[PDB]
């Protein structure tokens, strides 16, 4: 059972924690058998489900949409969903944005934004809702993840950040930070379900491997990643900038 | 590009039919690639994708959503949506809802039942929605739901749980179409639940199912293993018949 | 077991008796399914038990819906029915809204009270795939011929309420679909009670059909086992519970 | 018996236990009643209990209200107390408006779950005369201990009447009961509180959790188990030790 | 056993003792109204006029009906509350089933019809369905006809307004079931007034139709006692009333 | 016009030492009979709760119904002014408490009624600004912060005050205090006027008369002069009586 | 006292010509009761004098309702007519609901415009005590019949325009019900005009129908009087406004 | 050819006197802007002499809006000022929605009244593009600092109501923008009067304020002309109009 005291445990156990994009029943089951930590019901839908071009048509009730699906199959994992763009401008509009998805079964939401957030997140907390934050880009990206952090943020997210400048971010936070294009010195590792699985044409995004070349199943693509991730060796230089 | 007539075409020169259930943007540009020809919007997602043991809670709007997730990938191959339980029990509300899916995307519906649908198909036809029928299980009764869904309008039909000597005869009788699932071989062409054939499931694999993904380097030679098979005669076999 | 509309029928065939309880919420269904309860009844008796109302009219359809989510997310393997409740049925088209909803949130089945006016809805609703269980009660001639007609267009089930043992022998004896008795004797293929009144729950007079199964047993589960019990043993309803 | 706020802050002085039980239908509202229980609870439990939940997130202010008003056409004489569920009361101006529906519903006064930050939230409700129900949980230098207790004082000192302990150790439930003058009424919080609530289902065996004792066994009847439960608060027999946190 | 029902009126009518209805719109009027031992507490349309102070019954609506029949029915009579449909809330016999179940949701017991020969089918529709009919008509040979037509649909009830005595005697004596009658003479199963007209809540000149019970007794709850005892021993309504 | 009761009119009478007889009313017939028999301010409160809807609070009546209520008190169009009771619930805050004001003021209520203590000062002294007349309404160391309940929301701009269950010496204080008018209920006979529940008066109760309350329809030949006995003895000093007062 | 229908029936068997006018708000409506006017019309011709539109069929039902409560509200002794605007009244159930949304806002009676086609959507009205005013406008004989069927369906007034005055003689001469002519010449049971249109508040071209009674008068009340006079005396509508 | 508003302060300084009148519709609405109106007022005057209720509380947003597209779709070249009602402008944020409600339905300016509690609301507005009128009416020391506070606070127009002559002529003299009288006396920057009492629809006494301009004319055109011109004449309004 993956809670966010849980999360926090792993970090200082140096487990890495394995995250993946979920958005069905059918793949949150058999990601939670292949023992992933973290399901993210993320706004990346916008793209690899629904076919735009840009994650901004997303809705509120697309993500709630996607969230009751994965929360049906009860995986042992976290389940964390995305508050989409513009469902946050205020912190008693976060605040309602965030019960919705809880409601459909979040146990957490991800809110991006730097610094500005600060008042947001700690608005969140004390109403008994988990916080996880999502930074990117070195000195702003640092005092942004401190202060999400200080307002309370459990779990943080770093996407297309220098492997250096993410090694040092992670230093300096006491959270675990979960990695996307940002190095292997993270807590823990994200990728979008349909990259990993080899399931785009042509071009495979930098920051991303497929698990699913030359594994036998889908199941042992998933679990290819869970390991590698633990093993740290996802991901690798190839993958980092 | 797939059409309607194109489906009737196949049948005349003995093309076999390779469909797949379809629910994303994603799988429906992979499934396009390896030349399936129809992509099916049904209420199995109910089951596949939200987790629920029966498929009544799916509503119009959950297949209209799929529908336009599939649309957006502009395949190449023919987009079916089901209506789901409850939106057809008059002629007018069948065509209410077929518009929304059709505004959505969809270029054809699935309507399931039998003789009684008759008059249902016959008004969708007449107001330029083009039907995929949907029968099944007994055998007197199955075909003259297929004749009569048929000299309704209706340009498909799946077969689903016949045992093959019956939908052979079926699809003797009939000159549209056929798509069997769990209906044996000699049908015009197939349909698997997407997440069925990829075999994203422990446990309870069901008879008419093949595994296409179980040693395949790629999910992408998976669904062109599948179409391959429908297309040689050798899926489905014995083995997932009756 | 696991309960289908299919299954009712075999029962009345093979003569084992039909025990169905009237069920509102997830933990009493829970206990209903592990005492083998073979149909829960969401019913509008709600009206009563759980609203106070004096009548059952005030009951919507929304709370029969949510009453059933409750009952359905118990994922019982007993047959899960609800009443279609006062006003929902007054056309074909209606009913079947009516029933679709109540579907949508887990029914299996759906209850419509009415004699023989009912046989057109009773067909438009079970041609259209919606089970149907039709309810009749108390004269004795136009009972049976109500039932003969919900039967004729589809009728899967019925209930008969407040009859002469007698009359729903007759009844029974004639249709060829189970029969489920409240108030109507032990010559039924089956019988329904009102849980709260089952479990002892009412004040005031014990209607003199029920039996309060709760008395002297060691707990709700224990009493709701041996009503299961009496109903297929056939010593529910006993001779002192009809008329 | 008919049970105001004020009676039961005359409980408190008088050393007479409060046995609050939660309640959701017309049925077991009466008989609760009939049983002299003092307070009944419509709390968003019903979210497991009745609606087979897995948390009781799920449940909004229209299923609140619905269960309230069918346990207040019961019309009990003990005190009717309604939760405001889970993102009802993320400002004040917006717990009074959730509160205003549970009232006209039939609710005497609301459950708010929350430590310190509540406190003008409490405020708010009290001063438009909403009563106020709080809602808390978790040696002399423990931290959560100690913020219990500041939790405790702050919503006393905003105006709450009555305050919910739930999983406490024992000797803390003691302590905040000591230094507060409002009735605490305890779950899972030992025997020292000024009271006990439990959840009607689980103390009727339909399932213990720990804190739970099932009060059918032994008794010929589901109202000689809520009067036994009723009787064992008011002689301290319950809560066991086997029931503390 | 306490309770006032439409067979128990029926029975009325064959034992010769007359019905004393009169109209309610709220709680406290309708507990002294049923401690005076009123027969039948009807919420009419007339509110339109002596609570509402509209010059005619048209703006009364269905919700309206529907508050003041709640505010009746909570006082928890034991004499019958009857409701009626507002204008232009029967037109079609789903429409006027529509209306009838939201009166009976939120407590009529019986609703009440205006209307001749045409209702029938209506009436039909609504008694099939459970729900009990008053009907409402108001020369003497259409208005006969008419009577027959809606007790022949399965009308329990009839309330006769503004007819000659001569003639509402005719009416009583062709039909089974009770008429009940306001400005129809005393040649009817029962009575019906304005609660307010026979409380003298008026200014200056009273309908011809109606008395003045309030006038020189002692109570509010006097005045409606002697209302309910003159229409029992028969004199309410007097040859000036008619 | 002249004819017209008026807020001034009412801080007149105060002046003039004549008593203000208020009542409720809630429909057309009631509201033409009372302003016959001149009565000077009749109150659409939510006493409806009780008297008309049959509950066992007041806390189930919305303002929807206060606002029916009113239109059919204003369309007997009286000479009387006007009150309409904002419900439990309506006055959160002070937008809130305007936009209900609205609603009514926009149905026929000439004045809204608030009830409170010293905590409304802001929302009277909003309302008032914006030109809706507010009627007060307090009651029950003790003695103490009435006083300053009244004298915030007199201050805040309230021009009518009803003083409800309070000892008479209390009142009679509290009135001689304040320059607005006060009228009480279960608060002796040292106000500037009194107000019963109409249904209350006219003895139409489940048996027991509460305290408060005269019985005004025993001894009278009507109903009319009920009410004209009620505007009377307001008037006349003698009701209330002792036995009247808390 | 109050014009009634039958009172207008009783007009023409007497031989006094009904004077109509259209009218949209209470201070006018009041005006053209103090001026006798006999029937007050809230007419779609709003679309063109009130909204400024350049044909009538914007004006929706909710718009009639708002001015028809308007004109109500002087509670003027005329005949409150209201048009049921185009398009809600495409089935007989659409135009009862339209008309009793009319007349719960005051109107007595409701206008719809069509021929024979009508005649049943006219008898479902007034089965159900809705009364209604006709309108309709080789050709002559088709006229006849729309005229004779909507009579026959049970229409007690009926609207002639723009017709020749010998056929508008003929019209009025078969039927029993009054006519009330605009464009139709001087042989109708009576005459409406637009208001606006007769007050003169026309842009300097005055339509072919039309008088403008205004001018030349010491008042608007005046200028009304001298209508009602002049459609009574027979000399208004003249050659010149006729075909 | 427009009126603006910039035309308005330039009439100020000129001493051309502005004539405002009430206007709810597109027939008035032309007939107006033939007689050179130089300023039309959609105000809630339209509850009595339209809606014909006793005050002019119950006039909603929406009816307002209503008469502003009509009057708009006349087209006017005089400038359209709209009034926001009763209850629709008591925080800054909602006065701007109702303000923004009536410009999109064709105001060019809206018309709030109030003293000097709503300076803010005016900044508010006028900051955000809403074109603002004040209205109000020692004693004279409370009416001029409600004056100068919503000048100051960026109102370009004020009406000035029932206020005596010597009063308006200081308030007058004081503020920079122009000053618009009703029953304030001749010393102002320009009149208003409500359309339907000038053209005397009213029976019995009139308003003191008010002179009937239809006596004597010929035509409606020449009472609004008449009108405009005794306005600009600067002989209305006289003495027997003023206090």
């Amino acid at each position: 059972m993956v809670t966010v005291p849980k999360l926090q445990a792993m970090r200082e156990a140096g487990e890495k924690i394995a995250m993946l994009t979920s958005y069905d029943a059918s793949f949150a089951a058999l990601l939670d058998r292949a023992n992933v930590d973290v399901q993210l019901i993320g706004d990346s839908l916008g793209n690899v489900l629904q076919g735009q071009a840009t994650t901004l048509p997303v809705t509120l009730d697309d993500i709630a949409y996607h969230t009751a699906c994965v929360a049906r199959a009860q995986p042992r994992g976290l389940v964390v969903a995305d508050l989409p763009f513009g469902t946050y401008g205020t912190p008693a509009d976060a605040f309602a944005s965030a019960v919705k998805l809880m409601r459909a079964g979040a146990q957490m939401v991800k809110l991006e934004g730097g610094e500005w957030l600060a008042e947001t997140v700690r608005f969140l907390v004390e109403r008994a809702v988990p916080v996880c934050a999502h930074v990117g880009l070195a000195a702003q990206l640092l005092r942004d993840a401190r202060a999400v952090e200080e307002a309370g943020a459990q779990l943080i997210v770093l996407e297309a950040v220098p492997t250096l400048v993410a090694a040092e971010v992670t230093r300096e936070l006491s959270i675990p930070t979960i990695g996307i294009g940002a190095g292997a010195e993270c807590s823990g590792q994200v990728l979008v379900l349909h990259d990993m699985l080899g399931v785009f044409p042509g071009k495979r995004p930098r920051f991303v491997k497929d698990f699913m070349q030359g594994q036998p199943s889908i199941f042992a693509a998933v679990e290819a990643y869970v390991r590698a991730v633990k093993d740290g060796s996802f991901p690798g230089p190839e993958h980092s900038f």
